[PDB]
C-alpha cells in the first residue's frame, strides 16, 4: 500500500505528525486532478482521549479539524491525500470508518419466513451488487444491485434465494493499484462455500437437513467438565490423524469423516487416551484456509514407497516433497481466508452441505468418546490482501481496514503476513461473531488463540463473556464450560502495548484465559527453539550428561541446571506470580521474582487455569526429536525413551493445564523438522500401527532446516537412534498410566492459587540441592480438626519424584518421614520393570527412585 502517514481518526479530526494543511479528494482516483479541496484548520483542543486510547502510537500527532460542511460519507469513497505546504501523503481511514459507520446489525444472510436479506459492510465502496449462480460451478444467472445506508449495503429477496451461490461485485478504491476496481468478493460472514471459496453458498445454517442425528441433544451427551482445572489437551492435525490409517476407507482418509470411524486404529487410540482421562482435543486450523485445494482430484503427492527406498540421511526425500508441496494435500492451515466455514479439503464433497454436516459429525463423534473439541483459531493475520485472487476477501472489500498498517501505511507482517487489526471495531466484531458461530452452530468446546499477543485484550475479554454466557435453553450449549487459551507472545508492533493493551502473557494474568508456558518448555528441553540446537536443559542432560558439542564450565552447568530446576518447579506449581519457592541460592522468591534469561518473570499467572504447561507442540522439534538432538549421541534409544516419558510426565503431573503434542505418547518424529507446516504427509506421518515413529526418513526440508543438516544427518543415519515397535508401545503404555495417575487424585488438579500455596511444597531445594531431582508434595486434610478442605477421599498426601539422573537416587525428607506412603497402585502394576522398584521407608522418610524415572507415592486413607 502507498505512503499514508496521516490518519482520519474521527468524523471531524485528522491526525498528522507535522510541525497550512489541506485535504484533496478524487472519486475517479485521478490525482492536480481532485474533485474536492478542503482546508483543515489546526484543532487547538488536540486529539481526544478516546482517540489516544484507541491509537496510542499516534498520541503525539497534531490534530486538524475537518469542517462540518464536508460530506464525509462521500469523501471516504474517494482517493484521498492531505498536503502540508510541500509534503503529500495518503490517509489511513479506520478511525473515521469506525466513528461514522460502526455497525452492529446483521451481516451476511438473514432468513425470515418469506425472505432472505444480505448485508455487507463496505463503507468506502462506490457500488455493490450481488451476482447469483445456480450451482457451485455454473454461470452467473442474475445480478442484483444493493442499496447503501451508513456504509452498509443491503438487499432483501424472496425465500427462493436460499441455496443459491453468490459473490459480491464491489466497486472500490484500492490504494495498491491507485484505481477504483470492480472486485468479485466472497462474504466475510459466509457459512459455506463452493470449492476453494470461489463462491459463497447462501445456506441457512439452522436448516434441519444439515444436522446429524441427535445433534440438538449433543449438550446432554457432552463429557462432564466440573472445573477448568480438570482439563488436559491433546494437539492434533486433522489430516495427520488418518492420512496413513489403513483401517480407514481410502475415500475418508485425511478429513472430518475419519473421526466417525469408531473402530479405526486412530479412533481406538483416541479412545484409549480419553478413557485414561484426556479431556480435550485441540484440532489444528479447520476453517477456510488457503494452501490446499478443496478438490481432492487436484492433489499431487509423492509415492511413499519410492521415498522409503532412499537413505535415512539423504536430502532426496525433502527435494521430492518440496517439488510438489504447493500442490499436495497438506498444510497446517495458518493461512486464513474465511474464518466461519469448515475447510473444504477435509470434507467428502467441497460443494454443498457435506462440509457442515461432517464437521458436526466430527464434534459429535469426539464428544461421544469422552473428548471435548478445541478449535485452533487464527484471527491475527490473513493469507492474502489486495484486490486480486480468490484467497483475498476482507481486504478486497474494505482495503486497508481489516489489516494493521505501520505509520507509513504499509501492511504489518510480523504474524507471518497481513496482520489483522482487532483494535478496529468491525474486526473485533467479526472475531467474536465467528467464535459464537463455532460455539453455537458447531457446539465447539474451546478455542486456542494463535498469536494471542496480536489480538486486543478487550477482544479476548468480550469473547470470553459472550461465549461463557451461552446457555443450553437459548443456544443449545452450556457456555460456562467453554475454555479459552492462547499463545500470548509479545513482540514486534504490538509489544509494550503500542497498539493498545494486547493479549500478551503478562496482560492476560488474572483473566482466566490460559497461555502457553514457554518457561517450563525451555527449562526442561534446554535453550530455546531459536537458539543453539545443542544447548542442554534439565531433561536433556545439562551438567549430568554433557553432549560434548556445546557447554559452559561445570560449576556453570551445575548452577545452570539448578536455575532450570527452579523455573520448572514454579511451572509445576501452576506458574503463579505469587507462589513462594526456596530458590537454588537459598533465598525464598515469588514466581514472578525468578527470571528467565531474557529477564522475564518466570511465574506470571493468577491461577493454574491460566497456565498451559507444555514441552512440545506442532511448532518446532517434536519431543522425541529434541531429545535425540540434545542428549549425548552415545545414549541408547532405550534411555532416550525414558527421557521422553519423563518430559510428558512432568506435564501430566503439573498443576495447571497439561498440553500434549499428538505423538508425545508414541515417540513421534518428523526427522528433526523444526517447522513442518508444508512438509507433507511424509515428514508429518502419524503411524497408528506403531511399527514406526518416522525417525530416519531423510533430512527435513531445506527452507527451514538446511543450517542444521550437519547435526541431523549423522543422527538420522545412526540405526541406534531409531526405536522399534516395542519402544513405541511401551511409551504409549506408560503415557496412559501417568494420565490415569493425574485423574486418580484431585490433588494434582488444584483449582486455585490459594490451594496451591497451601498444599504444594518442593523438597529438594536450595544451594545444596541434589542435581537432577525434583520432589513435589501435595497435602490434603488429615487427622481430626483438619486445617483445609478434604479434596481426596482416597489419599491424604501425594509425593512425586522426578529423577533425571542416570542412576538411582534416595531422597530423605524429614517432613515426610513416619507416614503411610506407598507406590501408586498404577505404578505398582506398571509394565515398566524399573518404576516398580521405587520405594518409601518411613523411618527416614526416604524415597528411592531408579535412574531416569518418575515415581508417584500416595498415602492411603484408612
Ligand atoms: O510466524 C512465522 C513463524 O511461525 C513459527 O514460529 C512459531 C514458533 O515456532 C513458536 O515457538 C512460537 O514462537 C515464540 C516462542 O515459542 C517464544 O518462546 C518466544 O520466543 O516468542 C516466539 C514468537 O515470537 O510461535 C511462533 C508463531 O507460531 C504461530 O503463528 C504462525 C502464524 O500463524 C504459525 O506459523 C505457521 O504458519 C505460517 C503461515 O502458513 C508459516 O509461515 C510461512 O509462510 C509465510 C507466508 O505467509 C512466510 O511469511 C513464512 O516465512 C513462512 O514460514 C509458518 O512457517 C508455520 O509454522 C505457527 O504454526 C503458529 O503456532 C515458525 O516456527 C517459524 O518458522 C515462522 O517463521
Ligand atoms: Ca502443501
Amino acid at each position: 500500500m502507498p505512503d499514508a502517514r496521516a490518519y482520519w481518526v474521527t468524523s471531524d479530526l485528522i491526525a498528522w505528525n507535522v510541525g497550512s494543511v489541506c485535504l484533496y479528494a478524487s472519486r475517479a482516483a485521478a490525482m492536480q486532478g481532485y474533485d474536492s479541496k478542503v482546508e483543515l484548520q489546526p484543532e487547538s483542543a488536540g486529539l481526544p482521549e478516546t482517540v489516544t486510547q484507541k491509537f496510542p502510537f499516534i498520541s503525539s500527532y497534531r490534530a486538524f479539524r475537518v469542517p462540518s460542511s464536508v460530506d464525509v460519507a462521500s469523501l471516504v469513497k474517494c482517493q484521498l491525500v492531505v498536503a502540508s505546504f510541500v509534503d503529500v501523503t495518503g490517509l489511513q481511514l479506520p478511525g473515521v470508518l469506525d466513528d461514522m459507520f460502526a455497525y452492529t446489525g446483521p451481516l451476511g444472510a438473514v432468513f425470515s419466513e418469506d425472505s432472505v436479506s444480505l448485508h455487507l459492510w463496505a463503507p468506502t465502496a462506490q457500488g455493490v451488487s450481488v451476482c447469483f449462480f445456480d450451482g457451485p460451478a455454473g454461470p452467473a444467472l442474475e445480478t442484483v444491485q444493493l442499496k447503501e445506508s451508513n456504509g452498509v449495503w443491503s438487499v432483501t429477496g424472496p425465500r427462493e434465494w436460499e441455496n443459491r451461490y453468490y459473490l459480491y461485485e464491489v466497486d472500490v478504491y484500492h490504494p495498491t493499484k491507485a484505481q477504483v476496481l470492480k472486485c468479485l468478493a466472497g462474504d466475510p460472514y459466509a457459512r459455506s462455500l463452493s470449492a476453494n471459496g470461489a463462491r459463497t453458498w447462501l445456506v441457512d445454517i439452522n436448516n434441519e437437513t444439515l444436522k446429524p442425528a441427535s445433534w440438538d441433544e449433543l449438550a446432554d451427551e457432552k463429557p462432564k467438565l466440573d472445573s477448568f482445572s480438570d482439563i488436559t489437551i491433546y494437539e492434533l492435525h486433522i489430516r495427520d490423524f488418518s492420512a496413513h490409517d489403513g483401517t480407514v476407507d481410502s475415500d475418508s482418509r485425511g478429513g472430518f469423516r475419519a473421526f466417525a470411524y469408531q473402530a479405526s486404529a486412530g479412533m481406538e487410540h483416541l479412545r484409549k487416551l480419553s478413557d485414561a482421562g484426556l479431556t480435550h482435543v485441540h484440532l489444528l486450523p479447520s476453517f477456510h484456509f488457503a494452501g490446499v485445494d478443496d478438490i481432492k482430484s487436484n492433489w499431487k503427492f509423492v509415492d511413499e514407497c519410492e521415498l522409503a527406498t532412499f537413505p535415512p540421511g539423504s536430502d532426496m526425500q525433502q527435494a521430492a516433497v518440496v517439488a510438489i508441496q504447493e500442490e499436495d494435500p497438506y498444510n497446517w492451515g495458518y493461512n486464513p481466508v474465511l474464518w466461519g466455514v469448515p475447510k473444504g479439503s477435509y470434507a467428502s464433497d467441497p460443494d454443498g452441505p457435506s462440509r457442515i454436516i461432517e464437521y458436526r459429525q466430527m464434534v459429535q463423534a469426539l464428544n461421544r468418546i469422552g473428548l471435548r473439541v478445541v478449535m485452533d483459531v487464527v484471527y491475527n493475520h490473513l493469507d492474502s490482501s489486495g484486490p486480486c485472487g480468490i484467497s483475498s476477501v476482507l481486504d478486497k472489500i474494505v482495503p486497508g481496514y481489516y489489516v494493521r498498517r505501520d505509520t507509513n501505511g504499509q501492511i504489518e507482517n510480523s504474524a507471518a503476513m497481513n496482520n489483522t487489526a482487532s483494535e478496529h471495531f468491525m474486526v473485533d466484531r467479526l472475531i467474536v461473531d465467528d467464535l459464537l458461530n463455532w460455539a453455537v452452530n458447531y457446539k465447539v468446546d474451546g478455542f486456542r488463540f494463535d498469536l494471542m499477543g496480536h489480538i486486543m485484550k478487550r477482544t479476548m475479554m468480550r469473547a470470553k463473556s459472550a461465549l461463557q454466557s451461552l446457555t443450553t435453553d437459548a443456544h443449545g450449549v452450556d457456555g460456562s464450560k467453554i475454555y479459552l487459551y492462547g499463545a500470548g507472545w509479545d513482540f514486534a508492533e504490538v509489544a509494550r502495548n503500542q497498539r493498545g493493551i494486547n493479549g500478551s502473557q503478562l496482560n492476560m494474568s488474572g483473566t482466566g484465559i490460559g497461555s502457553f508456558n514457554d518457561r517450563i518448555r525451555d527449562a526442561i528441553n534446554g535453550g530455546n527453539p531459536f537458539g543453539n540446537p545443542l544447548q542442554q536443559g534439565f531433561n536433556t542432560g545439562l551438567f549430568l550428561e554433557p553432549n560434548g558439542f556445546y557447554q559452559g564450565n561445570e560449576a556453570d552447568t551445575r548452577r545452570s541446571l539448578a536455575t532450570y530446576a527452579d523455573q520448572i518447579q514454579i511451572g509445576l506449581a501452576g506458574n503463579l506470580r505469587d507462589y513462594v519457592l526456596i530458590s537454588h541460592t537459598g533465598e525464598a522468591k515469588k514466581g514472578s521474582e525468578i527470571h528467565t534469561f531474557d529477564g522475564l518473570p518466570v511465574g506470571y499467572t493468577a491461577s493454574p487455569i491460566e497456565t498451559i504447561n507444555y514441552v512440545s507442540a506442532h511448532d518446532n522439534e517434536t519431543l522425541f526429536d529434541v531429545i535425540s538432538v540434545k542428549t549425548p549421541m552415545i545414549l541408547s534409544v532405550d534411555e532416550r525413551c525414558r527421557i521422553n516419558h519423563l518430559a510428558s510426565s512432568m506435564m501430566a503431573l503439573s498443576q495447571g493445564i497439561p498440553f500434549f503434542h499428538a505423538g508425545d505418547e508414541i515417540l513421534r518424529s518428523k526427522s528433526i523438522d523444526r517447522d513442518s507446516y508444508n512438509s507433507g504427509d511424509w515428514f508429518n506421518k502419524l503411524d497408528f500401527t506403531y511399527e514406526t515413529n518416522n525417525w530416519g526418513v531423510g533430512l527435513p526440508p531445506s527452507e527451514k532446516n538446511e543450517d542444521n543438516w550437519p547435526l541431523m544427518k549423522p543422527r538420522l543415519e545412526n540405526p541406534s537412534f531409531k526405536p522399534a515397535k516395542g519402544h513405541i508401545l511401551a511409551a504409549l503404555d506408560s503415557f496412559v498410566d501417568i494420565l490415569k495417575i493425574r485423574y486418580s487424585s484431585p490433588l494434582f488438579r488444584l483449582s486455585t492459587a490459594n490451594d496451591i500455596k497451601q498444599r504444594v511444597r518442593f523438597h529438594n531445594t536450595g544451594p545444596s540441592l541434589v542435581p537432577g531431582v525434583i520432589v513435589m508434595g501435595i497435602e490434603d486434610a488429615r487427622g481430626e480438626s483438619p486445617e483445609m478442605a478434604q479434596l481426596d477421599t482416597n489419599f491424604s498426601y501425594v509425593v512425586t519424584v522426578f529423577n533425571v539422573c542416570p542412576h538411582e537416587v534416595s531422597m530423605d525428607i524429614p517432613a515426610l518421614a513416619s507416614m503411610g506412603f506407598e507406590l501408586h497402585p498404577v505404578q505398582v502394576n506398571s509394565s515398566d520393570t524399573l518404576v516398580r522398584k521405587s520405594a518409601y521407608e518411613a523411618a527416614t522418610g526416604r524415597f528411592t527412585v531408579p535412574g531416569r524415572t518418575v515415581s508417584v507415592f500416595v498415602e492411603p486413607r484408612c
